[PDB]
């Protein structure tokens, strides 16, 4: 038997790469599927709703997300109605923050295809219930899958896939020309 | 560019095997660490509750359910004390119900080490919210991850991981000799 010890800091997530996620909701309890463009050197993300057969919501939406200079477009996908949106949050990148507490290390599937993952959290003992958990692989730190207890109560799980390295494509930062644009609330249906 | 058929039905899980997992509860906010004894051919399943340094919660527990007698027995790993009650619920296995809808597969992880999965759900058009979104792997059809938005908006999130078949050690469902008991609510702090 033998005696792994903690790391002493968590691994290093990628800073950008191409994707797709769902975002469970649970104040609502949807699930949103995603193509997500994810850029931490200029802290900005793309994200750009799917739409799968006869689900009951209309309107799908792509957001443009550019903290380096404080707006977010959303765009109707169909409709091509834009709104442009100022940002006062700071950027949240998608890795292990670095005082993270470590929680643990195991694979993920079955034998011949399993993949080793590790978990940390925000745990500390003055507080009964984390706000965040996130699990990211051994080898490449790539993020796999988080749940943020975070708001007050408005919690979410995220599960990451799909995931490459880089930005083919970097043109999907470019907001559209219909995007001369005021500040609309655009929710889904 | 390629066309693959949705699969027709879904794989089949496996029947038996021991592993761990975390359970997250999103009413309470709680994560619960357990290794897992499961057996869908006798429909009992048996969690083990585990302790981390300094967490604010003093009790821990041993469940065994034993669906085939109706009885479950909860054991406090300190005190030793245990609880038999009745189990009106019928047995709910660890796999997808054949007539799921197919969502996605997908690859978890990086490039030399990702492993292939399906998503699937209850997911219907009459209804806006799934209840149930199951992550099984493609080549063994072995639980990665569950989200149940059953009980009327009390929703959880399962992890599955560490999963070997077989069960190398069925003395676990043996209740222990305090088991000469009664219906005790016994409920951690
Ligand atoms: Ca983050
Ligand atoms: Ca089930």
């Amino acid at each position: 038997h033998h005696h792994h010890h903690h790391p002493v800091t968590p691994c290093e997530a990628p800073l950008q790469w191409e994707g797709r996620i769902v975002l469970y909701d649970h104040n609502t309890g949807k699930n949103t599927r995603a193509t997500v463009t994810y850029d931490a050197i200029l802290q900005r993300i793309r994200i750009l709703e799917e739409k799968k057969s006869f689900v009951p919501c209309k309107r799908f939406f792509e957001y443009i997300f550019l903290y380096q200079e404080a707006v977010m477009f959303q765009i109707e996908q169909v409709t091509k109605i834009c709104s442009k949106n100022t940002l006062t949050e700071p950027w949240d990148p998608y890795d292990i923050p670095e005082n993270s507490t470590y929680e643990d290390q195991y694979y993920i599937g079955g034998p011949g295809d399993q993949i080793p993952v590790q978990e940390w959290s925000d745990r500390k003992p003055a507080r009964k219930y984390e706000t965040w958990v996130g699990v990211y692989t051994v080898k490449d730190c790539y993020p796999v899958q988080e749940t943020y207890t975070k708001n007050d109560s408005m919690t979410t799980s995220t599960r990451f896939f799909d995931i490459k390295l880089g930005i083919s494509d970097p043109s999907v930062f470019n907001p559209p020309s219909t995007c001369e644009a005021a500040q609309p609330l655009l929710m889904s249906g």
